[PDB]
């Protein structure tokens, strides 16, 4: 396939997104080896798993064009505590 790098502006409700990720280092075996941010969990539905267009084994590439392309779960989780709901998740995956 193709990675497609793609923007998901999602509407979540004023909590936020309670959403969960995890750092792994992902060993892409390319050569790049990107950011091992993955999605760890979503909230049981809100709207994001009720958005469809983002899903709970996706990458976060950016979050709110913080450009967290290589960070810790730490830095990550603080992007997606930060957010509100309008998110611009610019995610990337094939």
């Amino acid at each position: 396939g193709h990675m497609e790098l793609f923007p998901v502006e999602l509407e979540k409700d004023e909590d936020g997104l309670g959403i969960s990720i995890i750092g792994m280092g992902v060993g892409a075996d390319a050569g790049l080896e990107k950011l091992g941010i993955f999605v760890k969990t979503v909230t049981e539905g809100g709207a994001a798993q009720r958005d469809g267009r983002i899903q709970v084994n996706d990458q976060i590439v950016e979050v709110d064009g913080i450009s967290l392309v290589g960070v810790t779960q730490n830095f990550a989780a603080t992007v997606l505590r930060n957010t509100k709901g309008n998110v611009r998740f610019v995610i990337g995956r094939e």
